[PDB]
């Protein structure tokens, strides 16, 4: 409800989106007031941040009257607001259109695959919901064949996933391929190329930041297990059981 | 010179297909019969290894992604401003919306041809349950498109036309064309496709539609192509991540 003097950004570290942002802003040193909603608790489905934002999304950025959401729109966003280095996002036509080109085929085969681990072994069962074995297998086989394309089209033998240098692209893959890696599915063992393009986004980004961006999902199956997370509301009840009946 | 693959049954083939029209842009058009399955052909896989429409080919560089494809050939063929704004904030809203597009709509609102006319074409129903869950999504996705999106302004990312209003239009026209009236008891909704398709032009749209708005005349006479055993691999994995 109250504000910073200038950019806030409202943000879940839990949330694959929310730590793309947070790093790109990080990185690059970009000034900006951090507000935590808590998703597990419904706090994005609350009152105050639905005068906000409605959709009732994260992240969400708020540059004065200016809301904005969507983290391939809010990265596009500050890099041009805040005059970041070329290679995250190119002027470059070309090299450009393949940036764009990932986060199209992203939204379509990683987004909203890759979180599914969450909601097998934390989020349905925080409410007394199972997801079916059948739809579990269904997006083990669906993770893979993704991983298969990661690895083939976009990576190719070039050093990352848009061309020669960390682009947007790289932090949105990671920060997805993060959240089953979290919860203890290895997906970069047998997969050699995969593994060395994490070890190259992860030495660019820092020890440091890496750490601090992954530190609340990389700790979460053991809240869960020690029963510490926070009891849903209503709000977030309802949106949970819409999201895991999508679960195809 | 360049060439577009793609096939009009395809929601985002048609996006891209109207604006190189409504821009003049000279492009090679190569129809690639998806019911048929030549987008997983040998000869195509061997453009574009995703086996995915549409496909721009511009000399050696090959560009998948309808949305991508939409940028590139905005500032490639330096198309008047307003399709996709220079203005930091104009352009942030049509990002906003592609990218919550490629989320609730893309994925949602093709499903109908999938229930009426490409499972049965294969021998797969889609369960009723998920024909409703359907049904329901789209509803919701609706209820953001006028509420959040389009609100009291004449389009969904502000005062003009932008890349944002073709994709939205081509994908509600999927349901649309199989007998889902949507644009029913939604003034606002209703509003916008006028302008778009006023915008646009008659002619046009029919040109874009023509396909699409046939197609369950020519499934309930059979005159459909036999999938090959490739589109039928794609068609069943499709089928099965329909929730």
């Amino acid at each position: 409800y109250f504000q910073s003097m200038g950019l806030e950004l409202f943000l879940d570290l839990v949330s694959q989106p929310s730590r793309a942002v947070y790093i790109f802003a990080k990185k690059n040193g970009i000034p900006l007031e951090l507000r935590t909603v808590d998703l597990v608790k419904g706090q994005h489905k609350s009152k105050e941040f639905l005068q906000i934002n409605s959709l009732g999304k994260l992240p969400t950025l708020k540059d004065g009257d200016f809301i904005l959401t969507e983290s391939s729109a809010i990265l596009i966003y500050l890099s041009c607001k805040y005059q970041t280095p070329d290679h995250w996002y190119p002027s470059d036509l070309q090299a450009r259109a393949r940036v764009h080109e990932y986060l199209g085929w992203h939204a379509d085969c990683i987004r909203g695959t890759f979180g599914i681990p969450l909601w097998v072994q934390v989020l349905g069962p925080l409410i007394g919901v199972q997801v079916p074995k059948e739809k579990v297998e269904r997006n083990r086989t669906a993770m893979d064949q993704a991983l298969q394309w990661l690895e083939d089209k976009f990576l190719g033998d070039r050093p990352f996933l848009a061309g020669q240098q960390v682009t947007l692209a790289d932090l949105m893959a990671l920060e997805e391929l993060m959240q089953p890696v979290a919860l203890g599915y290895e997906l970069f063992e047998g997969r050699p190329r995969l593994a060395a393009w994490r070890g190259r986004v992860e030495a660019f980004l820092g020890a440091e930041l890496c750490q601090e961006a992954h530190s609340i999902i990389l700790s979460i199956l053991e809240q869960a297990a020690k029963k510490t997370l926070p009891t849903p509301s209503p709000e977030a009840y309802q949106a949970m059981l819409l999201r895991i009946a999508r679960i195809p």
